[PDB]
Formats: structure tokens, C-alpha cells, sequence
């Protein structure tokens, strides 16, 4: 049981990708930046405000999937600088409860957009 | 937990300690692959376009080997060395993927196998 | 529906994180880095016992998941510099037998704790 997912709520995806694949319960969620959906640019803010806009992107994703954000159950952070990953990890706190998906935290050269932050994931409803 | 080794003669054999994917229930593990050529296993000649045609086509042996094809990948994970070159590589995927398209992340990293400058791997169901 | 994943014998997962999370038979495994889980630091060493110490670290959580290493399916390994990635097909050649899962290999600029190796992935039981 496959299907497409999209929210107009979450960027919309320029290109050749879906912002999210279903397949019966597993959600595959692509990578979100810190674009505002509405502008198409990337929110003006700190590296914590860019957090936020991730994580309200893949919160859309996985509302217009059929669940939340505690719904995922794999989140991959990819940062231009780690030194900022305690600020992700406290802004995470905002959005999920206990029990919290697995994680992978990784630095990297660069993000679309010149963002500080991308992450993806998976879902399991 | 029925675990399948999946094998494809026109993909780049699997030098080490990894297979080229696995298949378990109705979901294949596609391993990374970069451009290499899988008759001389050294990275074709050409442009960054030729580069990443050589990554689809690669996916798509092994996909074909799974049973299935490209159309099946639900996830793709692009790495590149310069996301300067992300708009070829959305261009080429236009040439192996159609609608529906499958979700996707593209990250510019530092380092790629055999110093390619691209590496792709995903998640295929069916 | 969810379980989450604890192992006293891997480091623990501080923060807005799980070590890893079960869900019908397939286990999503966070990033395990070199970290002596007693010492919660680096172990000592040169590459090698470093990347010994990450599959250590990753068997321990597939142990406490109900299954091993020879469970998982997919693996990222991410290095620092992949002129060590010889040593880490030597040193996963100690930790599975074939038939090995699929892998990507990963160059990237910076890990957690300064680690010259992450490994994270996907186990099916």
C-alpha cells in the first residue's frame, strides 16, 4: 500500500523527490531545511529558530502522513557545525516526549539553501 | 528475518565487507554506490552528469536484481562533494525517475569512496 | 507498539534520544561512537580501537534488541577521513559474517565528542 504525502504546510518539493513516501505503516520523510513554506525562503533567526522550522516541516509531513512527530521512530541531524547540536537537542525537547526516536548526528560540509541544519527520518504509525 | 543477499552482475561487485543490498520481507537495504563502471570497477570518465548516470544506473541494476526497478525506491539518500552540483544531479534523477517520485535527502559532505563525486543509496519496497 | 532499546553495556543515550527503537521486528539503531560506556570518553587508541569500540557499542544495543550484529541489514559508517576505511572493513570482518548488509560509506567534516567514527543502521529479526 504505497502512497505520495504532501502537506501545504511543509515546503513543497521542487524536483524529483516527495517529501514523504508510505508504505502500509513506515513513513520514509525526506531531508526539511529551515524553509518557511509560505515564502520558500529559509526563516530569518538564530540557529535555534532555524531548529524550530525543521522540526514544524516534518511535523507537517508526518501530520498529513496519519501521525505526529512521536510517530518517528529514526531522525537523521545533519549540521554545518556540531557545536550547535546542544541547541537542537534542547529545541527536540519542545517536540517530543519521551520515549524519543533514534538519532544520528552528524557534521557535514554543506546543506541546500547554505542551512545550518537538515534533518530526515523515519516514521512507523 | 528471512534475509536475502541480493546480487547483480551489472552492478559493482561488492569489494568487502558488504553486500550490494539486502532484502528482507518487502523492503530492500540498497547499499551506497558511486560512479564506478561495473566491467573495469575503476569510476567512468566524464562530466558530473556522466558521474551520476553511472550512480542510477548502478541503483537500477540492483533494484532489477531485488525484483523490481527504480520506480520501487521509496527513499534515496543523495551525498554529494559540492551541492553546487545538485541541480545536474536533479535533472539527471528526471532522466531514471518519474511521478510518483520518492521522498529523498541531498547532503554535502567531504569525502566519497574512490574520491567520487557522488554517492547514492535508499530504500526500495516490492 | 514501540519499544525503546536500553543497554547498560552501550553508552547511554543522554538527551532527547533513544539508543534504539523496536518496532514489529525491525530495530532502528542511533549513531554509536567510540565511547567507552564506563568512562563515557573516547577510548584510547589509534583508529582500530576506536572503530572495535563503536561495533562493541552497536552489538551491545542489538543484544539488549533481542538479536546481534549478524541481525542488522543496513549500516552507515561515517569517518572523519576515509583513508581509515581499510581498517574498518578489516575490523567489521572481526564483527560479521557474510552475508554482511548493505553499506554506505560516508566521508564528513565532524563527529560527536571529536570521533573519528560513527556507525548507525537498521537491524531486521
Amino acid at each position: 500500500n504505497k502512497a505520495i504525502i504532501h502537506s501545504d504546510n511543509a515546503p513543497a518539493a521542487i524536483g524529483t523527490y516527495s517529501q514523504a513516501v508510505k508504505v502500509n505503516n513506515t513513513v520514509y520523510l525526506s531531508g526539511q531545511i529551515p524553509l518557511d513554506p509560505v515564502t520558500m525562503q529559509l526563516v530569518e533567526g538564530d540557529f535555534a529558530v532555524q531548529a524550530h522550522q525543521v522540526f514544524k516541516n516534518l511535523r507537517a509531513v508526518c501530520e498529513a502522513a496519519g501521525g505526529g512527530l512521536r510517530d518517528i521512530v529514526k531522525l537523521n541531524v545533519y549540521l554545518t557545525d556540531l557545536a550547535n547540536f546542544p541547541i537542537v537537542n534542547e529545541v527536540m525537547g519542545q517536540y517530543f516526549q519521551a520515549p524519543y526516536p533514534a538519532r544520528a548526528a552528524i557534521g557535514i560540509n554543506q546543506l541546500p539553501r547554505a542551512s545550518l541544519i537538515e534533518a530526515d527520518g523515519i516514521m512507523v504509525i
